């Protein structure tokens, strides 16, 4: 009495019996969209019976839902204690990096010019950058560090190093000026009004134990950063790089979220 797409969604999550069964039995209670509250009740399922055998990014990609939407019509079923901190610890999680890398998106634009391709160049854009960055910075706040704030400091330490490497003839103002010492961190905090002392802290016992305690090419570094998402089963925050529809969001489902 499964429907034959609930069982094939399960096999593609590679869902073992106990935990599609009561996948089942969860959705015909709730059933008192289709696939995106099956995959909700696997979720449930999953959490409840502590066996996860697909990571969050799987789930999402299989029923196509973000992480919001997922988080609202979850949150209209009554659920177990464990499974409602389960969500709310994804949900907080996906806000920070959301928050982050939004953050990174926009100094990036402020940091480096950015040319179209022509006939007489090629196209100059920090699509290289922003990757290397954002998996580096996603290493290290997985290793010394959820807590945006400081997240967002350690942030700060990554893009400092990153420019300092950089191509003064690839940096916008004021950065192709601070480039001519301490001068970079500077210029980031005068900009994005941070406590210099505390990004120094951060840089010290948090940046520089990770970068040696520990650049390898961006694919090397990628590579890392899957076994420990495939490890913790819940976003594979790489796919904001791509603006993957699983990782977006609209102004409604957002503030949705916090009512």
């Amino acid at each position: 009495t499964e429907e034959p797409d609930f069982t094939a969604l399960c096999q593609k999550l590679k869902i073992p019996d106990h935990v599609r069964e009561r996948a089942w039995l969860t959705w015909e209670k709730v059933s008192s969209k289709k696939k995106e509250l099956w995959g909700i009740c696997i979720f449930i399922a999953a959490v409840d019976l502590d066996e996860m055998s697909f990571t969050f990014t799987e789930l999402q990609k299989n029923i196509e839902i973000s992480v919001h939407k997922f988080f609202n019509l979850l949150k209209e079923i009554d659920t177990s204690t464990k499974v409602d901190n389960a969500m709310s610890r994804l949900l907080k999680k996906y806000d920070v990096l959301f928050a982050l890398f939004s953050k990174l998106e926009r100094t990036c634009e402020l940091i480096y010019l950015t040319q179209p391709s022509s006939s007489i160049s090629t196209e100059i854009n920090s699509a290289l950058v922003l990757k290397v960055s954002w998996i580096t910075f996603l290493l290290a706040k997985g290793e010394v560090l959820d807590d945006l704030v400081i997240s967002f400091q350690l942030m700060l330490c990554v893009l400092d190093y990153f420019i300092k490497l950089s191509p003064p003839m690839l940096l916008k103002e004021p950065y192709k000026t601070a480039v001519i010492d301490t001068r970079i961190i500077e210029v980031l905090c005068k900009e994005h009004e941070c406590n210099i002392d505390e990004v120094k802290n951060v840089y010290f016992k948090n940046f520089i134990p990770f970068m040696n305690s520990l650049l390898p090419e961006v694919e090397n570094l990628s590579k890392r950063y899957e076994e420990i998402y495939l490890k913790n089963k819940d976003l594979d925050a790489r796919l904001f790089l791509d603006h993957d529809k699983t990782l977006q969001t609209d102004s409604i489902d957002s503030f949705e979220t916090q009512r």
